[PDB]
């Protein structure tokens, strides 16, 4: 009936694009997210309330204001960006150790799969150290926010962890 | 008057096909079940509420959310898949030891009997270690969800364990 | 209704893997255990509270903090490691002489039996000097945490020493 | 109205099979009993609560946890096993000298009489030294747990020693 | 209701084995007894408190610490060891002259009768000079601690000298 | 639930950087610590209260004000600084002899491992004379406060010595 | 329940190593013992309070401060040091004639048996003139403090002389 979500990731990942592809159905032009966007999207008789936030180094320290009462998390990672996959691992291993996100479900959108140099979801699952997760449910999906592929299959998995 | 059921199994078994052969009467095209499907089907003045779930390795850890208040279980096994009959045995022996499913009735749909290389229900009864069950009623039926054979004979047995 | 357990052993044995094979049902990737993990697992209407600890030489001196109020002990030994079976014997004969573990039940998981060079449970029973135990109940089981074999047969024996 | 029973014996005797032939009415497949099974069976307006335990050499030392508040004992002996009739005599003469079982009624199921090489109940009565019993009521019955013969004639005798 | 016992003898006799055959019922592996073992065993509504001690030449001089308040003595002699039957005679004739053991009852376990070269209890009664005992009750029993024969017939005789 | 920590070391080690890498997650610019910094960081349901202090020769004489009620100590040593490893040994051997830190747990952050000329944790363990510690638990971890490596593995070990 | 011990010997013997192998279980690095170390170790429900002292020629004259109220003595001798076995004999024959140690039990740890040139316990028993002891109980054990062999067999003998 209701669910709260927090979309996060590094800069350039695709968070805003994913959100406004789910909410509107169209690919909008984007500006860097200094503040935050919040939007409700309905699916399977469930109303997800997604909070997209900034990924710039200066806003990554303000994510803590949103950890509270968060039932799911969506970590978006740019697959073409193979040089920052270590920074994302640091961020995610730091945010998995926070106690406010202790029960949160973990979903990972490996975005930008339409690009030729994109890296597979298994290569990302290995590079991010996702099998090391033990206190938490987790899942990884390959997406293309510009085409909508894999986006409605993530909200479908998040439904498993309802209530 | 009412009854709750949980259809489970490995990936590729036939759970969704069975459910929407009971509910609609037609063989639908299928996509992998990331989330869950739920459907009510009426038979013998009884309204079974079936919950079909995913069998992918990543969703097999989310079945626990559904064990509660479950009055029957339907384990679907692909008979042609003779290489994964051990994995199904592991899953079933693990899920028989859970205390939330302590009184649940056990039914086993040995599906895909229309295939030439299919294995008999007795060979499956031996490979799955079903005679080892002692705290539980159990039953095994040979099916073909594409043709509907053996599907209405399972709901008929589940009626024995009403109320 | 309740029971407290302490899983211990040398480094590389399989303690964390055993624990999160009992708790989750899946084989997780692992990191060396510097601190401690604690998890409750239900079985036979009993809630075992298992404490997995480190086996590095530097943490073997901190196990004493956990001996108190411990009702069972699970000593995991790597069978393939035939060169450190003497060190494990030293550790176990030292920890059997402690007075806080005076009534504790002893279980021994001879793990890594899936490996070809693994050594039998009787060869381990001879090398560890287990028949020399006289003030204590004891038992040895052959396991494979990656496949779950022999793991639910140890918790079954620990139930004998309930209350 | 109530009665407590302890089924014991060597390994391979037929304890679990007897119990789940009385409780369910069917011959189940069996696994070695590492822990314990407990089941209530009604007969003649009496509710016997039977505790079946392991017979492996390692569990024979844990039977003492169950001697307390035990009103009847059922010693199952394999008749075909004519090479271990001395070990059973040792076990039974040891367990007859315990003070917690001081008033317990003694029943002996000489099982596996369907086998051609089976030994008579009188030959067993002589080999077990049962006439030497003087502080205790005792009785010996010839059974076949696979067919149920002689099983309901033992619970019938145990009723003599009610309250 | 209570009774205190002192098990003594030469090295290799069978004292520890006898004690932990009475207490546990199983034949344990053994290490030389440098210190002492103490165990309570119940039988015939009597709680014998047995003190097993070392027989090495260096510990035979520390037995005096235990003579006090000792109500019975159990001298174990290896029958196969026909070359040290004179040393045992010396030890026993020395310990019969002590004034702290002035009223103690004397029992002699001629152990290791299962061995082919074992010597009869009468040959031992002659070699040990047991008929020369006049200030003391005495008794000699033939045993086999590995099989338990003759062990419960010694505690039975010790009951004669209760209180 | 709570724990008090004292981070100390020579000047240039990395204490402030470690503290504000644990607390904020970012690498801050730093000024020499004339006074003291104090910060609470949560991890594993434990709230460590860390006190970072100055290492200048003039402030090393004011550390005594903080020894009281200190449950853990974190000695940070610059590995690249191979010319002051003797001064750190002097400081640590002096502060190990204080009676207010009598029960304190010892952790050693060998920091600046990202530098090419850095010295191994074993070379530091030898140069600091850490095996000479006998009245105290101790542990040494290799870190890189700029990257966060090895920092959450020290707080994990400090949890072993809780309460 | 309690016992007081004095560990003594020449320099280089192994006293400190023995003590902190009994107390901690690990082999610590060592410095010459100018003063004294004191540690309580529990075993067999007994709390031994061991006082390790220096063996340098200048501290051998301060041992007298500790002779009082000493219930046991542990003389450690280096077996590899075959050139100072006469000096140890002098020291021990001098300290056996003191009247404060008149009732003390004597134990001798012939340490460093892991070395190839080590001398047997009987050769030491002959060289030290231990059979000449007549006013005192005595015992000699072969050890290896680095491996713990023979250390828990000395505390076991010291228990014989309790109270
Ligand atoms: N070619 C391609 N571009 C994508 C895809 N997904 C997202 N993008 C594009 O990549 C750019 C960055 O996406 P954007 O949503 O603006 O970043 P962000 O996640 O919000 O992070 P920020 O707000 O801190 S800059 C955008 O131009 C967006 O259109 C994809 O699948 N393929
Ligand atoms: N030939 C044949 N195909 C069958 C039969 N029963 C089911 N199937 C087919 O096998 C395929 C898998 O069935 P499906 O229901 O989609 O898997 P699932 O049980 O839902 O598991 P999943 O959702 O995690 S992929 C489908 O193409 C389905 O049509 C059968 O009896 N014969
Ligand atoms: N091939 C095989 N590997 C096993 C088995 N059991 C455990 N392991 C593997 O051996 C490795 C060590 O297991 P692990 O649980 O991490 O050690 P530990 O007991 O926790 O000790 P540590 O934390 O101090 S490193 C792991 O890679 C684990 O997956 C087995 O039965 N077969
Ligand atoms: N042929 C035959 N088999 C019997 C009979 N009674 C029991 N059994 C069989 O003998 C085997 C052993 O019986 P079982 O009940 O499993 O041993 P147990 O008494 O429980 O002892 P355990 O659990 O320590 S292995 C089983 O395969 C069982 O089916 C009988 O009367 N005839
Ligand atoms: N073959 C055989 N061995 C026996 C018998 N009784 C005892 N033993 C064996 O003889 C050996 C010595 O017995 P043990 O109990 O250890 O000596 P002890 O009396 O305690 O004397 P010690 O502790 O000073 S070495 C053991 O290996 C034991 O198992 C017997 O009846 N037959
Ligand atoms: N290259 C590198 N620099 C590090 C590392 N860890 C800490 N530092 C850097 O070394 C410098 C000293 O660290 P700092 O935390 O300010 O010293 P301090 O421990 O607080 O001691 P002080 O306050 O008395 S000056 C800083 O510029 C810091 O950024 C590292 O791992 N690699
Ligand atoms: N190779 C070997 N070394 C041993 C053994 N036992 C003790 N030592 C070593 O011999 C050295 C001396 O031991 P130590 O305990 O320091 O002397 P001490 O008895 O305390 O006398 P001191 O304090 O007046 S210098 C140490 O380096 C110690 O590690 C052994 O069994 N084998
Ligand atoms: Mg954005
Ligand atoms: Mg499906
Ligand atoms: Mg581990
Ligand atoms: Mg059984
Ligand atoms: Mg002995
Ligand atoms: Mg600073
Ligand atoms: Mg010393």
């Amino acid at each position: 009936k209701e669910m709260r979500i927090l979309m996060v990731g590094l800069d350039g990942a695709g968070k805003t694009t994913v959100l406004y592809k789910l909410k509107l159905g169209e690919v909008i032009t984007t500006i860097p997210t200094i503040g935050f966007n919040v939007e409700t999207v309905q699916y399977k008789n469930i109303s997800f309330t997604v909070w997209d936030v900034g990924g710039q180094d200066r806003i990554r320290s303000l994510w803590r204001h949103y950890y509270r009462n968060t039932e799911g998390v969506i970590f978006v990672v740019d697959s073409n960006d193979r040089s920052r996959i270590g920074e994302a691992r640091e961020v995610m291993q730091r945010m998995l150790n926070e106690d406010e996100l202790r029960n949160a479900a973990w979903l990972v959108f490996a975005n930008k799969q339409d690009l030729p140099e994109a890296m597979s979801a298994a290569e990302i699952t290995e590079k991010l150290g996702l099998h090391s997760i033990r206190n938490r449910p987790w899942f990884i999906q390959a997406t293309c926010a510009t085409s909508g592929e894999g986006l409605y299959e993530g909200l479908e998995w998040l439904s498993n962890s309802l209530k």
